[PDB]
């Protein structure tokens, strides 16, 4: 059933499941595994004929998370086109420039559009069409004007989705990624969580980011499980167990900001039953121990963490399933389907327990950064990418991240990892959410600080947050100012990002 192309692997998956659940979207539709297979052949064929969508050509998306967005990403990518996914939210001046960067020659909509990247397509003299899908007996419209797709053959090299990264501690850069990316990261995922046609998982993360692109959409379609999309086409607290109890999932995947959430909601409105899953993920940004245990407590599932990144189509490493070994609270698990290192400065491999930069090696890694010649020549050596974090192995070979080298803070010679700092925050009875962060020094150079945001109806001081701390870590880590506040900054992502935090409190 596998294979080395994304396409091919869900061919093969079709014709093997054909009648499985492949795809719903609450309330409302509920798709086979043939029928979407079907969907998005002939939504192809009218891309190649129609559209004139020729092998390389980029095309931009912009949709909730819907049922057109899953054929039409599929459809781009089977007619050999690059499939360039955009937040809904942006701008008409963000959608100007990334329209422009990607080199897209077409963008897609859902029939309600959007206007501010309608505008900018229009500026850019770049053809809008819209999608929608109708009734099961209907192919997927689209509104250009009027088989072709059977005669494509998908090639492991074609490309297949372009994405930024989400702009952390730099400049989102521009990432292709090819056919031969999606198969390989849909593999390891598939492969570590053992995923079958049993399962169905709830999207809960934006279809625009590679987690819940690879893990939670492709990944399931690529094992013949079913995904559901929320009727509103994004996460709601409200709606999210009445639907991963009616579609019988067995799993999903988050990130931290979302499990607390989704914690919050169990806190004030306990459901009366919950459904047994087989595992809960969490993946994107350091899952602090006390959430685990959390969410462990509450829904009696297995919390397993993975370390990702847009580079490498996703996931790098993760916790196994409990039949195959333990998961380690602080710990991002084994390396999945590709190599990992940690390297010092001068590229020499480090000895466990040791730390230094991560550095992987895989199918699913990128080829290179689209032009920037500088970044490819820094960031890849003999095969091998520099991720920018900062870890080490432990002696069973699961990796421990201490944080981004940008973000590590150097006090006085010692550096403090934020991520440590956050974990013992989020531990305190009073704060529901915590973030550390550098800031200039002029006696050690940097200083930690950090901002919380305080549970409702209780109050926190400064002074009661820093005695916790001290209470709990080696003095020089302790944050030398709190400050509290109502609202932390996150991304679409729902990363929260320090130096937007450091800014502000600046
Ligand atoms: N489980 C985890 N714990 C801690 N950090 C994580 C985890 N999973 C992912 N990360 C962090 O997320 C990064 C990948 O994030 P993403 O590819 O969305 O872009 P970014 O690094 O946030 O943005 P930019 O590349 O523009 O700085 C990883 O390099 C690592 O820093
Ligand atoms: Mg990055």
């Amino acid at each position: 059933m596998d294979s080395d192309t994304l396409s091919g692997l869900l061919e093969n998956v079709a014709k093997k499941f054909p009648d499985r659940r492949a795809l719903s979207v609450s309330g409302k539709f509920n798709l086979t595994h043939a029928r979407l297979h079907d969907l998005i052949e002939r939504a192809a064929s009218r891309l190649v004929s129609d559209a004139g969508i020729k092998p390389g050509d980029v095309v931009a998306l912009t949709f909730p998370n819907t049922v057109e967005f899953v054929i039409m990403f599929l459809a781009v990518i089977r007619a050999r086109a690059t499939a360039a996914p955009l937040n809904a939210a942006y701008t008409a001046e963000e959608f100007e420039f990334y329209l422009s960067d990607s080199d897209s020659k077409l963008l897609l909509t859902s029939k309600e559009g959007n206007a501010p990247a309608q505008e900018a397509a229009s500026k850019l003299k770049i053809s809008h069409v819209t999608a929608t899908l109708l009734d099961a007996g209907s192919d997927l419209v689209l509104s250009v004007a009027d088989d072709s797709a059977t005669e494509l053959v998908n090639h492991p090299d074609d490309g297949a989705l372009f994405l930024h990264t989400s702009g952390t501690t730099s400049r989102p850069k521009g990432v292709p990624l090819t056919q031969l990316n999606l198969a390989s990261s849909v593999k390891n995922i598939k492969a570590v969580y053992k995923l079958t046609e049993s399962d169905s998982t709830v999207i809960v993360l934006p279809l625009f980011h590679v987690h819940g692109l690879l893990a939670g959409l492709l990944s399931s379609l690529g094992a013949g499980a079913a995904v559901t999309l929320p009727a509103a086409g994004r996460f709601s607290a409200t709606t999210f167990w009445p639907d991963m109890k009616k579609y019988n999932a067995t799993w999903y995947t988050a990130v931290p900001t979302i499990h607390q959430i989704i914690l919050d909601r169990h806190a004030s409105h306990p459901e009366t039953e919950y459904p047994k899953l087989r595992f809960i993920r969490s993946c994107s940004a350091s899952l602090a121990p006390v959430i685990l245990s959390r969410l462990e407590e509450a829904f009696g599932a297995p919390v397993l963490e993975a370390y990702a990144m847009t580079e490498a189509t996703h996931l790098m490493s993760s916790n196994p399933l409990p039949e195959e070994g333990p998961h380690k609270p602080g710990s991002v698990g084994k390396p999945v389907g590709q190599e990992m290192a940690i390297l010092n400065e001068k590229g020499e491999i480090q000895e466990p327990n040791n730390k230094g930069e991560v550095c992987i090696r895989g199918p699913n890694v990128t080829k290179g950064y689209k032009n920037n010649p500088e970044a490819n020549k820094a960031g890849f050596e003999f095969g091998w990418f520099h991720t920018g974090d900062i870890g080490y192995f432990d002696t069973d070979g699961y990796l421990h991240l201490v944080g981004r080298i940008k973000e590590l803070i150097n006090r006085g010679g010692e550096k403090i990892s934020p991520i440590e700092v956050d974990a013992v925050l989020l531990t305190h009875p009073d704060v529901s959410q915590g973030v550390a962060f550098g800031v200039p020094d002029e006696k050690y150079g940097e200083e930690i600080n950090c901002a919380v945001i305080p549970r409702e109806g209780t109050t926190v001081t400064e002074e009661d947050i820093k005695a916790f701390c001290k209470k709990n870590l080696a003095a020089f880590k302790v944050p030398k100012r709190v400050f509290i506040t109502d609202n932390l900054p996150k991304t679409a992502s729902g990363k929260i990002q320090r130096r937007i935090v450091a800014q502000h409190f600046l």
